[PDB]
């Protein structure tokens, strides 16, 4: 089986084009996750400029990519990560523009 | 914990009526998750808007892509096993019809 664990979103990082980190914790320690993402309810078009994130875990696979273009829009990919003894793991998140403060965010996804 | 397969969703003829989707070709008696995704869509080639949802015929969940630029909703995720034939059946309907982008979902199992 599997399932959703919980519903994390993504950080707002400060500074255009420059990744920051999000530590994601209070998982299973040693633990295989994949992540997919969503969001709900959002204005990308509330100031200027073009919501465009990108994320990946710092160990494992995949990329996450949001990009809210009106005439080419995307919402795709998936992170493969496992946790650290302690139930922990990170990502690395970048949004093109960091202006762009809107909320999205990602899926936690587990086998039962 | 993976994604096994991307699907696209149909494409329903009628605003607002719901046509059946069947998904084929995964492990019997088996238990996915499915979450929305789309690639390089113009959801405003046309006037209206793009609003789609989603849920299984059994099972659980509703998907909702709703891409009003003042209110753009990509989320929810579906429960959903298949029968002894590696299928399932989802009910999909578009608030308008006319809209014929190209969206989808992942079917991810463990």
């Amino acid at each position: 089986d599997v399932r959703v664990d919980k519903a994390v979103n993504f950080i707002k990082p400060e500074v255009s084009g420059v990744a920051e980190i999000q530590t994601v914790t209070g998982l299973s320690p040693s633990t295989s996750y994949l992540l997919t993402p969503a969001f709900l309810e959002q204005n990308f078009q509330s100031e200027a400029g073009i919501y465009i994130l990108s994320a990946t875990p710092v160990e494992g696979e995949g990329t996450i990519s949001i990009n809210m273009d009106p005439t080419v829009t995307t919402v795709s990919g998936f992170i493969k990560v496992k946790t650290d003894t302690f139930g922990t793991f990170d990502l690395s998140v970048v949004l093109t523009t960091a202006s762009k403060k809107q909320t999205t965010g990602f899926n936690i996804i587990a086998a039962t």
